């Protein structure tokens, strides 16, 4: 499957793509403002994620640091990124269908649209100014808006036992972005697409 990753932000981002135990495609790349990078994701990929990283520095070997979404200091991510990270999430060719969503469960750094480029389903978007509106206690000094699990490490926010409810913090993310997951047990906003659809992830769509 192809994923065109487009940076419409006025700032550089370093795109990242992983399924948690491996890179997807090269795993990461710099995207200056306006640049597009197309990756190939193997059919059947379960639990893939794409995200933006901000304020990165990498040496000539591809080792370094980012302020949001850092994946073990690598340009080419093999693991998931450090919160806060707005997440484009997908599982492809799952009993003949693809499933896509956006999640704020690991916080929010950069606004995102995640849409099919082929027929048969809708896209999802979280484009509101979550960083600007972020509750004081969730603001990450390194940049972005943390989720409450990251900040407070409670069973309720982290849904450790599988029985949590919405919270004042989750409701903030949900108010700003109704079509993204705001906590683990949120009413799903997952879209079913035809198996083997292709996609575009756009940072700063609006």
């Amino acid at each position: 499957a192809t994923f065109e990753i487009v940076n419409r932000c006025s700032y550089t981002v370093w795109a990242a793509a992983s399924k948690g135990d491996a890179a997807l495609d090269a795993g990461g790349r710099q995207l200056n403002s306006g640049e597009s990078w197309t990756i190939n994701v193997e059919p059947g990929t379960n639990g893939g994620k794409i995200w933006a990283r901000t304020d990165c520095y990498f040496d000539d070997s591809g080792s370094g640091i980012c302020k949001t979404g850092d994946c073990g200091g690598l340009l080419r991510c093999k693991r998931f990124g450090r919160p806060p990270t707005t997440l484009a999430e997908f599982s492809l060719n799952q009993y003949g269908k693809d499933y896509i969503d956006i999640s704020n469960i690991k916080g929010f750094n950069v606004p995102m649209n995640f849409s099919p480029t082929t027929r048969g389903c809708r896209g999802v978007r979280c484009a509101a100014d979550i960083v600007g509106q972020c509750p004081a206690k969730l603001k990450a000094p390194g940049g972005g808006c943390n989720d409450a699990c990251t900040v407070f490490q409670t069973s309720e926010y982290c849904c450790t036992t599988g029985k949590c409810g919405p919270t004042e913090y989750s409701r903030f993310f949900k108010r700003l972005c109704p079509d993204a997951f705001s906590y683990v047990l949120d009413k799903p906003t997952t879209v079913t697409c035809p198996g083997s659809s292709n996609y575009r992830v756009t940072f700063c769509p609006t």
